[PDB]
């Protein structure tokens, strides 16, 4: 009696707890969803189940977190399985940005699990470089979540609406070091590092918004992957060669990342930039005679040296023995910032706001191309609402 | 409606123990789900297999945490009936002895009856009443429902009426508390329909308290909704004055020893029943009572006249028979499935059994 109960009520007040309240409200959330169709109700209890909880779990739905509080302003991101819309919480009059992902697509594509460490990372991170999940819900067609908004957009639209200097390049790049480091001790390895992902705030500083190719690395920083993952400009050798009893790799992936920003970012172009998808992927596994700088330079000695020294091979690459080693590279010396009060200093572009809502540094974006896709009706038990049972976060 | 008393309304169906949703009513549909999906067959589908992996080792510490039979010696079998048996038994830690039902589900599922318990659950958990035999604890496993109820040393009245030869002062007294029991159960809004001895039981001071809600069902709208007590009216909607009949049934078999309509075949007592009026044959007051019956106006006749006890104050007098206990587990008032292929969903109608008083 004694020597279980406190073990019990941990697990269900506990946020990170894969049996908590709104977790075990899912699974019946769930149940409800997937029972509850004609074919299906001919058994006997799938029948009397639904008629004993349907109406209890309609309450449930209508108390509960739904799509119907929050006021959509405007489409202001787009994914492969989404988008994301800037909302204005209808009773606490709070704006958030609300990442909608479609259920359909995941089952349709198998991939319905590499939320859950965005889910964790953006919840329980708490870090400046991570941004915030304040809540995550659901119903039978979406995923949503509820993430802070920041209004300085990202650093793609940046790079396009400014000639970024050495300085500006400078700040930006040790932010993201800082960014990834913070992840690389959280344990994991980002695999997807790309100024699309990098976001600004109120005050222009970067946070890292996407996590949706992280991975947990082992005791020894490694981690074991058959599937490149990514974005073709952007994809490491060792990564973009993935593939069944070759994708061993360590944290190392993520700084080679870093070397292609950098490059984008004083050059205007990617290192590896091809018209052929499939003439970027001979670039990159043939950079040691692909990376070529442009004639007309303006681009300090360096600043070549340091993109040089992440875009190698691993073995030999800058980041193998520590983020100190990246830290202490020359490009990063200067008298305008330290590396520990970073975050502090004023940033090259501070966001001019003249509302809460103020998406001037977002480029616009299509609404409705009319109607979607849905679910067919089962004509047995297919469990659709299975994978995404325990979403549910509010703390 | 809206944020954040939505919130507290929600917080409020989580904590409240007669809610269809909270946390032990939660947990046993993830139970049921991980006992109802974890076959080969079904495990061939990616969601099925998936979330299993995810939850299957999470459920088996959340199997070891909750109460389970395990929990509990048991000491003697002390009751039988249709679906299961009462165990008398002794939790293993707290030390406390209590008598616990357990009901197949094998039975249930075969028979398709299993929604007889809720009724019996709703009442023995929140009647808080002296005439109720108290659930302090339901759970369940794949196989069996538990209910962990109040332990009536005293016997049934089956076992008193064939050890005693029940006088009148005595019948009269049994008889009052059956009245002011049922009382209880139809002011909760139920009609029992099962009004029998072997359903009454005493407890240590030799007071009498009904054990089994088995048959119990709720009054319409209003008001309007097993042999040989079985009443006309059910044996072929009506009210609560079934009951009345059974108790009637109860004092003449208290009295003569025999039931009214008792016939060596079932089928002639149906007959008896039905035919009353010319089936039916030591006080004149006491024969009134048991023909008036073959509320207020039950307590004013005068079979309950005496100068022992009052209606107000009889479950504070001394009892006809008070139990003469040894130990806290004397027993001496008492005598002694396939594989699917698809989903079935067989533990679906026993989600949210599970209740722990405080
Ligand atoms: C515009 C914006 C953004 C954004 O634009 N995010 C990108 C975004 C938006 C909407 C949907 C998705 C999406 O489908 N992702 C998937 N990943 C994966 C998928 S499918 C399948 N498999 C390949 C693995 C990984 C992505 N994220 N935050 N944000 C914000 N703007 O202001 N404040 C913010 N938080
Ligand atoms: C011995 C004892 C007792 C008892 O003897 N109870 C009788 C008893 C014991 C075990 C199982 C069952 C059972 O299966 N019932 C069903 N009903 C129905 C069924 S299937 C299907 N449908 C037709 C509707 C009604 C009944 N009840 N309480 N108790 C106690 N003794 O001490 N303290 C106690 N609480």
């Amino acid at each position: 009696f004694e020597t279980r109960f406190e073990k019990m009520d941990n697990l269900l007040r506990d946020p990170k707890s894969e049996v908590n309240s709104d977790c075990l409200l899912d699974g019946l959330d769930a149940l409800v969803y997937d029972l509850d169709f004609p074919a299906l109700r001919k058994n006997k209890n799938i029948d009397n189940f639904l008629s004993r909880y349907k109406d209890t779990i309609n309450k449930i739905r209508d108390l509960r977190m739904k799509a119907e509080d929050y006021e959509v302003v405007k489409v202001i991101g787009r994914g492969a399985f989404g988008e994301v819309q800037l909302v204005r919480h209808k009773s606490t009059r709070k704006v958030y940005a609300m990442k909608l992902l479609s259920k359909f697509e995941m089952i349709k594509r198998s991939d319905s699990a590499f939320f859950w460490e965005e889910r964790d990372i953006m919840a329980f991170a708490n870090s400046p470089w991570v941004v915030q999940l304040f809540y995550a819900f659901q119903d039978d067609r979406y995923l949503y979540m509820v993430m802070e908004y920041m209004p300085g957009g990202d650093l793609v639209n940046l790079m396009s609406n400014y000639d970024v200097p050495e300085k500006w390049a400078r700040f930006y790049t040790a932010e993201v070091v800082l960014a990834l480091d913070a992840i690389h001790s959280m344990g994991f390895i980002h695999r997807d590092v790309k100024p699309d992902n990098m976001l600004l705030d109120k005050s222009g500083h970067l946070k890292l918004a996407d996590f949706g190719t992280c991975m947990k690395m082992n005791k020894e920083g490694m981690v074991r992957c058959d599937t490149a993952v990514g974005t073709p400009d952007y994809i490491s050798p060792e990564v973009l060669k993935s593939q069944g009893g070759d994708g061993y790799y360590g944290r190392e992936c993520d700084w080679w990342s870093v070397g292609v920003f950098l490059y984008e970012m004083l050059v205007g172009d990617t290192p590896f930039y091809a018209d052929s998808l499939v003439g970027t992927y001979s670039k990159i596994m043939n950079h040691k005679n692909s990376l070529t700088f442009p004639d007309d330079n303006d681009i300090s000695k360096e600043a070549k040296n340091l993109i040089c020294a992440f875009l190698t091979d691993r073995e030999v690459r800058l980041g193998r023995n520590g983020v100190e080693e990246i830290k202490r590279h020359l490009f990063f010396k200067n008298d305008q910032w330290a590396w520990e009060t970073l975050r502090d200093t004023v940033a090259p572009v501070v966001p001019d706001l003249s509302s809460d809502i103020d998406t001037s540094n977002f480029d616009d974006l299509e609404e409705d191309k009319g109607e979607e896709e849905t679910f067919p009706i089962p004509k047995a038990f297919v469990g659709n609402q299975l994978p995404f049972v325990g979403f549910t976060y509010y703390s």
